[PDB]
DNA sequence: CAGACCATCGAAGCAATCCAGCACGCGAAAGGACTG
DNA sequence: CAGTCCTTTC
DNA sequence: AAAGGACTG
RNA sequence: AUUUUUGUGCCCAUCGUUGGCACGCGUGCUGGAUUGCUUCGAUGGUCUGC
């Protein structure tokens, strides 16, 4: 039984200045009262101590000392009341309290990094003492009270729901059946320590009503006791649960100091109301308990990570870090393994040791006075080798520091190679683990959820009561506004009074609200509705069209019934003088395990994210027998989202813009401006086949470089920058798709504005964002426009890709059965070792974003389920033959004509053929792919590794002409057209390799199938 | 062979953005009182 | 009693 | 322990 | 309790054919990166008599 929330983000229509001011006063009252509860609960937690937490003692792995340190040592902003503790003396303070020194978990908590500029430790136990002093309540009485709170889960970790805490500590009356319930439970266990129903009924109770009226009154029935009795009249492991619940129901809830605390709250906050106090405490506890749990898990993670630091490589770390106090360095920084080609330095030192052996054997002979020259030659050779290594490893990752490698080689006798790697990775991991900031306890900006059951009373009126009201008072009965009846506290006269406010969210109408007076599509409108749509102002026409479609669907009985149910929350966040009603809604799923389809998707960056469906227990013509599971490919395609312009049909995700054949004035203006500032590179971007957003991106980079060169006149660039990014018909803001290139375009636009500002404000105080806002307010506004446009662009890309994925999942669910959407677990990209360009490229991936959006959407549909799989080798594994018997791991190719072969392709083929050891597992797969490429056409690598790439193209053309085919497959590390043994593409062109007769599928579709077979066995057990 | 010019590549500082994780909120069901 | 609200407990 | 996942429209 | 004028937005050389289409919101921190300026250091090369 899973559940998630919807959200409809409505718009508050000001009913009247008086009513809106009343609502604002109520909101301000709640907001002003929230900090009081925040501080009060910080004090309560501060009062925690041993003999308070030594009760249930239930906790995952948190030490009894870490709980104490968490509840009375919190990092908060410097500008707060509890201020006054420095990190150094945290240990001795924790010694002063609790009569013991910090343990490992509490030592890690105290010795945690943070931002000393903004956040400061805080004693949090002088705050409890200040509560005792300023409310003058006996320390013993407050000790009893907060011990009772802890046992009631009103303080500590895993707190209870705010409503419950308020009702318990500040409530009128009670069951008072604590001792009564304890006796009942002791009797029940004594009768155990449908038959259980008889045993429970033996509590001097005839039926459920009697025991309800005797043991547990005025609440929901105790754990499966009254419901159990009813079920049994209309397993033995529960004894431990009932015995551990006996800790409760023993105290009788006598508060020795909650009266004084309640009076203090009434002094600071208004008079006690369960709804108001519950809301304020709900918005005050969230930061407290949230950051408490976050820091507990964080400290556990920190101890686990520090246990992974070897700490025996520390001397090697010292030797390597001696780089900073050596002639080769000219400030000081941390050394990460990417500075030495993390694992390639082994090959580097192999080569350098070969050179050293040659040099030494040459120095043994030639013992004349030529040493001063031979050593110089050897020094030059080793320097050249190190430079070549840095250049070589600087293609797939960051260039290793030349000076660091020179220093390491100079210290070739003080440290080995594996020891160099261990020391530097120690320097890296220790530094990382030591810079992990601890989460501060920051105050939440409140939400104040109005509901019906346990929150501040309130409700959307109804679709039914709406008709009653709109008919009682003469009205169309089909208004486009949603009315909420909120119980507002009139702060003038401190009493409650339900008022009404109008929301105007059209989605709520279209989807769950509008009444069925008489997933779907849309209706056919009438003439007058069309006229209204066409007569509305420009900015209102879209919402008018949506509303008229809704109205037509109601008038033509095309509007499905929406089964109101009155299950909507109302979240009112008052930022300034405007409200932010939200209308959340619970959705319940009842997850299913007996899957019938698997819908993997590959989640590419530039290559048109694909899906691929796989059946579970297929029985038909093609049913591939996996390890022990009969599976069948249903289909596989691309995720293309269609925006149908007048007659064409674009893919927002891959359109890439118009072809510059219709942007000639645009390109002419750009060239005219660029000519004024120094153009053989412009002509390479302005071809009439080049697409518009490639042209815009490349021209943004051109402007960036131009501004860099003409630094002292970057103010002259602003007219062109505007005309390119904002104003003109073909601009980054006027015209841009969801394609990856259209996001690189916004990235380069933001970079262009950044360089314009950096060179417009450079003459040394730093250039703060306020300084550049004041320097060119229009350009800063343009920067904000680009940022907001790109953020909404990203939100829409996530939403639409996830919509297509979930739509195909629903199609398969309707056709076959419960679907399982398997997505790559694309984490830990954008690494330090990678190049800056690689990390920037991978930032636009939005893999985890789409995965999260699909995860959310799947929680609302019954039948779908989303698991995230390991993305390892999912682009090479041959689907349905890899792991069906044994791993296959073929390579990806690139069909092309011999005339369009480039130098890069030939060099890549040679790199595959060159028998050199590499740590990448896929090197073997692409090497065997290159061998098979040579075998297929008989190229005789010795004679194929030759020069004259033109001669290579001629030889390939002759080989492919002797055969009747037109294109040659050849392995490429970034090529499509994977070779599968099964037809997974639906456009696959069969081909003959050494002698296997593969299918030329699409690398995207086979990768989607692999994503659908990563752990197929786990999803489908043999049951 | 001394000297300067480009260029890219690292490191750090400074000021910014950004995708992402992750903790929390978006309570239920009951009885009594009340009202119609 | 239907529906409301206000409370306590799960 | 990375690599892999991505492959610069 | 009636405001009849809006939830957020996304795509397009013709911005409408009723254009086409999608959507969980908020707070707060944290992690990893990126962007821009500068400083420093390496790396590669053209150039002037040598």
């Amino acid at each position: 039984a899973s559940e998630t929330r919807k959200a409809y983000t409505t718009k508050m229509i000001p009913r009247s200045h008086d009513r809106m001011k009343l609502l604002g006063n109520f909101m301000d009252y709640l907001m002003d009262g929230t900090p009081i509860f925040f501080e009060l609960w910080n004090q309560f937690g501060g009062g925690i101590d041993r003999d308070i937490i030594s009760g249930t003692a239930n906790k995952d792995k948190i030490s009894d000392d870490l709980l104490l340190a968490v509840n009375w040592f919190k990092v908060m902003p410097i500008n707060s009341k509890p201020q006054g503790v420095s990190p150094s003396n945290l240990a001795n303070l924790f010694q002063q309290y609790s009569g013991s020194e910090p343990d490992i978990q509490a030592q890690e908590y105290f010795a945690s990094n943070f931002d000393t500029e903004k956040h400061q430790w805080k004693d949090m136990r002088v705050e409890y003492e200040r509560l005792l002093a300023e409310l003058q309540l006996s320390r013993s009485d407050m000790h009893h009270d907060l011990k009772l709170m802890y046992k009631e889960k009103c303080i500590g970790l895993s707190l209870s729901t705010a409503h419950y805490i308020t009702s318990v500590m500040f409530g009128t009356g009670a069951k008072n059946n604590r001792q009564t319930k304890h006796q009942f439970y002791s009797k029940v266990i004594q009768l155990l320590e449908l038959a259980s129903i008889i045993l429970k009924a033996g509590d001097c109770d005839s039926y459920r009503k009697l025991r309800i009226r005797c043991s547990r009154k005025g609440a929901t029935p105790s754990i499966l006791k009254i419901v159990q009795d009813y079920e049994l009249g209309t397993v033995p492991s529960l004894i431990a649960n009932l015995k551990e619940k006996l800790g409760r129901f023993e105290y009788e809830c006598e508060w020795k100091c909650m009266e004084k605390i309640k009076a203090f709250l009434a002094s600071k906050v208004g008079p006690y109301y369960l709804g108001s106090y519950s809301a304020m405490l709900e918005n005050a506890l969230s930061p407290i308990k949230g950051m408490t749990t976050k820091n507990c898990k964080f400290v556990l993670k920190q101890i686990d990570a520090k246990n992974d630091i070897k700490y025996e490589n520390e001397p090697f770390g010292k030797i390597v870090e001696g780089f900073f106090d050596s002639p080769y360095f000219e400030v000081k920084w941390v050394l990460h393994p990417h500075h030495i080609g993390e694992s390639n330095i082994k090959t580097l030192w192999e080569d350098l040791n070969a050179i050293h052996s040659k040099y030494e054997e040459d120095i043994a002979s030639l013992s004349e006075d030529k040493k001063e020259k031979r050593i110089k030659v050897y020094q030059g050779d080793v320097c050249q080798t190190i430079n070549t290594y840095c250049e070589e490893v600087g293609k797939e990752a960051k260039t290793p520091l030349v000076q660091l490698l020179r220093y390491l080689y100079s210290r070739k006798d003080d440290i080995a190679v594996d020891k160099i790697i261990d020391g530097i990775t120690f320097l890296s991991k220790k530094h990382k683990v030591e810079k992990q900031k601890i989460n501060p306890v920051i105050q939440k900006y409140p939400s104040f959820n109005f509901g019906n059951n346990s929150k501040l009373l309130g409700k959307i009126i109804s679709p039914k009561d709406k008709l009653k009201h709109n008919l009682k008072c003469n009205r169309n009965q089909v208004d486009n506004y949603i009315w909420i009846e909120i119980k507002v506290l009139n702060t003038k006269t401190m009493r409650w009074e339900k008022h009404h406010y109008a929301l105007s969210s059209t989605r709520f109408l279209e989807e769950v609200y509008y009444p069925a007076t008489s997933y779907e599509g849309k209706p056919a409108l009438s003439a007058e509705q069309i006229e209204q749509i066409r007569s509305a102002p420009v900015g209102l026409r879209k919402v008018k069209k949506r509303q008229m479609r809704l109205e037509a669907a109601r008038q033509q009985n095309l509007l499905p019934r929406y089964t109101w149910g009155k299950d909507f929350n109302i979240n009112i966040c008052k930022r300034g003088n405007n409200f932010e009603v939200t209308l959340a809604t619970k959705v319940k799923k009842k997850k299913e395990k007996n899957y019938k389809v698997v819908l993997g998707y590959d989640a590419n960056i530039v290559r048109k994210n694909t899906y691929a469906a796989i059946e579970a227990h297929a029985n038909g013509d093609g049913v591939i027998d996996y390890n022990d599971l009969p599976v069948k490919p249903i289909e596989s395609g691309f995720v293309t989202v269609e925006s149908q312009v007048r007659d064409k049909s674009y893919d927002q995700l891959s359109y890439n813009g118009v072809k510059l054949l219709y942007c000639k004035p645009h390109v002419e203006s750009r060239r005219s401006f660029l000519e004024k500032y120094n153009m053989k590179d412009f002509e390479a971007i302005a071809d009439d086949e080049t697409s518009l957003y490639y042209f815009n991106m490349k021209y943004c980079k051109l402007l960036q470089s131009s501004i860099r060169n003409h630094s002292s006149q970057a103010k002259e660039y602003r007219e062109e920058i505007f005309e390119l990014l904002r104003d003109g018909k073909l601009s980054v803001l006027k015209l841009s798709s969801l394609s990856n290139l259209s996001f690189v375009m916004f990235k380069v636009a933001k970079s262009l504005i950044g360089t314009y500002f950096g060179h417009l404000l450079k003459k040394a105080p730093p250039i703060t964002d306020e300084d550049k806002q004041k320097a060119d307010p229009e350009m800063f506004a343009l920067r904000l426009a680009l940022e907001e446009k790109r953020l909404n662009k990203v939100k829409s890309k996530k939403e639409v890709i996830a919509n297509k994925i979930v739509a195909k999942a629903l199609e398969l669910r309707d056709k076959y059965g419960p679907v399982l959407i398997k997505g790559e677990n694309i984490s830990d990209t954008t690494k330090k070792g990678k190049k800056s360009s690689t990390n920037s490229f991978l930032m636009d991936w939005l893999a985890r974003g789409v995965a999260n959006k699909v995860k959310e959407m799947v929680m609302m549909h019954q039948g779908l389920e989303f698991v995230e799989v390991n993305p390892n080798f999912t682009s090479h594994q041959d689907p349905f033959v890899h792991k069906n018997p044994e791993n296959t791991f073929r390579a990806r190719y690139s069909r092309c004509t011999p005339s369009e072969l480039t130098e890069k392709n030939r060099k890549e083929i040679l790199s595959f053929l060159s028998d050199k050891p590499s740590k990448r597992p896929t090197n073997a797969y692409y090497n065997e792919g290159a061998m098979a490429f040579l075998a297929t056409y008989g190229l005789k690598k010795n004679d194929v590794l030759g020069v004259s790439l033109e001669k290579f193209k001629q030889i390939m053309a002759n080989i492919l002409h002797q055969r009747s085919e037109d294109q040659l497959l050849f392995p490429s590390r970034g090529g499509m057209f994977y070779l599968a043994t099964y037809k997974l593409d639906a456009d696959a062109t069969s081909v003959n390799w050494n002698g296997k007769q593969f299918w030329v599928c699409n690398a995207d579709l086979v990768a989607a199938y692999n994503v659908g077979l990563v752990d197929i066995q786990k999803d489908f057990k043999k049951k």
